[PDB]
């Protein structure tokens, strides 16, 4: 009741260090705490039973849905046979071999092999040690530089969030480290110069590369890391003809890539993968989130033949490779993920992702492009951002100690129940629904924003 | 049947890259590997029906025991009612809640809060990102660089294996970091100078530190990062004295101590913490394996009071953490966590591992010390280890390419199926059995490496 509701309520504050969160006013009981109770379809429910329409999926991965009792049960039988071995030394789980199996037949025809993390950072902070190992086997030790983009996020860790260039994980944390260099955001709407058109903006993306690789020697870097679309830095799209731009400078250079699929990974474009969506040819590709729609935590390191010639080389030569986690390939999340892609396919939802993505991209525009403030509406499949502005023609942006997003985002939940997220460093309200989603949902996602927009800037 | 079996073993060879494996020989067919299906007690069983009595539990984790359904079943019920949701902006369940407590609960008092990762690896680099704010906040930007030891293990990733001291985790990886300096292997049997007694390798070890201290400069230096008792490094009780000499050493020039207690927290020692249990005074503490008992992924950062007040100074400062895993607080391994320190209590099983943990020493000392090729037989609590040399009076070891550890180990399983684990750098046989062991299965376990150490050595 209320006494063990305020008793749980005290127990968060003094003993739960939450990730995101301003942690001195939780600790003193000045911010709110919140405690999800239960969920289904695309809404949550807290344990006042306040029921919350989550247009965010969590955070980009709950893609087929809450209360799915195909995963749950999934998970149950795992659990009960078997919760834990190891895979060290050749071991494994018929729900491991199996997963690896479904991840290599869903994948990229280049793709070779499958190592299991528990999530994304992890998975891009193996995928470094491995490109450092690849070349030192290969007789280059000075090829290791990891060319990364202003506004990717590839997490959250010292070296992945190094990689990651938003300065929020940056700022107090003495990051980025030296191996980590930037180039230009893949984001046409905030460019330098305005009077670029889409083709003249990946000229200059193509000339900011070729000046970072001539600078730095091409000789000493390794590798380009980027999402297909971004995520975190603002839902941004990548220009028309921009990945063929990228990868033909990367050729020449003889640059690895890095594909970071965590968000797009397992279909929220409406394609299984944003690399074959955009037409990305990668080395490596980094898989979380939609691998077992975060019913059970699991990551993946997928590599390909090229590069696992190379290791297979290294082990050859070397013995055993020199990296593991005790909970790589943990039955649970391998049991959640073999559950999870069978139910994509059953439920055809990566269709539905990719025909309510168009439908909510294309009703998000129509009802907010026109307004004052709305400098874009921008997305493609499930993932949708509309970007707000003090001037449009200017393209003059609030103050950012105005807290527009932030605002909106609170007005949304406060007047239509409806989870939306205030991305960081900049006003951008973003959408990254489950692929469940229906045009009803969409439409009072729709309407609640317009609302919301209403309500704090007319 | 048969077919599928040998399916099984194709997928696997063909698709998936595991941990700590020959990754050529077993992509070829040329090494063996095995697929485990269920497990109960201190034994596991392959798919062909084979049951072998594990004397590592899993990987020093599976610490209450295989089959334990009061957690399978705490894990189906949290699945069933909220997978997940996230831990962001104050968000939370009644059982990332509840566990939170509950670490806190059995934490050394001078403990405030913990923060929730996915393993000992993860956990640690959050330890460091910490400990850079951590001096940011309190204005001393040179204070970053980290101390640990030779032969230690900290992890697998980049930051974390440089924290790490075994070459397994460094070579062809260019790790250590330049951030990461390490001192000496808290290891009396393997000292330099065999005529020193313990008091006198406890005095040279605080000698080695002040001449590190001395060259980097104590205000460049933020921690000292050690186990307790070193596992991965070979089951390796510290010294009588040298946490006290040690922490001396630290309070005198203003440095952190972070006590990774993945493998001893939770009882291995017979005590709830190994920091209580060796008298250690840690600022950070680092949890994982025995947390869950391995039955669903999930580590920790526990934080003193000391650091949450610099912490709270700095989000009062700066704003909201910029820091996150999404599958922080996930709440499967929360569920996973509640119901395994509950059953740890219930069944007594700290207790067990404290006496049945003596007698596997004492039993396994009797009978294996005496032994020509014996230079060592050491452990605390359900540790235990027993090192070879090829003469005992002059300390020779075997050299490294006669695989001694690995065939004594080897030979364990082909004979009495046991498995003991052949520890890196060196020929030493280690054994961290479930806590639930009997006398019994202890004096198999003592029985059967006396006949696999006869059998290779004579």
């Amino acid at each position: 009741g209320m006494l063990k509701n305020d008793q749980l309520d005290q127990w968060d504050r003094d003993n739960f260090f939450h990730p995101s969160t301003h942690l001195a006013q939780h600790a003193r009981g000045e911010s709110a705490n919140r405690v999800i109770k239960t969920a289904s379809g695309v809404f949550i429910e807290d344990r006042d039973g306040t029921k919350l329409l989550d247009a965010f999926a969590g955070l980009y991965c709950v893609n087929v849905g809450y209360g799915r009792q195909e995963i749950a049960e999934a998970i149950a039988d795992q659990a009960r046979e078997l919760a834990y071995y190891h895979s060290y030394v050749g071991h494994g789980t018929e729900a491991s071999i199996t997963l690896a199996k479904m991840i290599l037949d869903r994948a990229p025809k280049n793709m070779s092999k499958v190592y299991f993390g528990l999530g994304g950072s992890d998975a891009n902070e193996t995928n470094v040690k491995l490109i450092w190992y690849y070349n030192n086997i290969l007789g280059r030790p000075e090829k290791k530089k990891i060319i990364s983009r202003w506004r990717g996020y590839h997490g959250s860790g010292l070296v992945t969030g190094s990689l990651t260039g938003l300065e929020l994980f940056h700022k107090k944390f003495d990051l980025p480290v030296e191996q980590v260099i930037h180039t230009e955001a893949p984001y046409y709407f905030r460019r330098e110069d305005l009077n670029q058109t889409e083709e003249q903006f990946v000229a200059h993306c193509v000339a900011e590369l070729e000046a970072l690789i001539e600078r730095e020697g091409a000789d000493t870097i390794a590798a380009f890391i980027g999402e297909p679309i971004l995520g975190t830095g603002g839902i941004v799209p990548p220009p028309a003809g921009y990945w063929e731009a990228i990868q033909t400078v990367l050729n020449k250079h003889d640059i690895l890539l890095v594909a970071d699929e965590v968000v797009t990974g397992f279909g929220r474009l409406g394609t299984m993968f944003g690399s074959d969506h955009y037409g990305l040819e990668p080395d490596i590709i980094t898989i979380a989130k939609g691998l077992t729609s975060a019913y059970a935590p699991l990551s993946g390191s997928i590599v390909s033949d090229k590069v696992w010639k190379v290791l297979e080389q290294g082990t050859d030569e070397n013995g055993p490779i020199g990296h593991g986690w005790t909970y790589s390939a943990h039955p649970i999340g391998a049991a959640a993920g073999v559950a999870n892609l069978k139910l994509l396919d059953e439920l055809n939802l990566v269709s539905n992702a990719g025909e309510v993505g168009a439908y909510l991209n294309a009703t998000m525009a129509e009802a907010l492009s026109q307004h004052a403030n709305v400098g874009d509406v921008r997305g493609e499949g499930l993932l949708c951002a509309v970007e707000f502005v003090k001037d449009r023609d200017s393209r003059t942006f609030f103050d950012a100690a105005d807290k527009i997003g932030p605002q909106i985002s609170a007005k949304l939940l406060e007047q239509d129940k409806i989870i939306a997220r205030a991305m960081p460093q900049g006003d951008i309200l973003g959408f990254a629904p489950p692929f469940c989603l229906t045009r009803a949902e969409a439409d009072q996602v729709v309407e609640g924003t317009l609302r919301a927009v209403k309500a704090v800037l007319g």
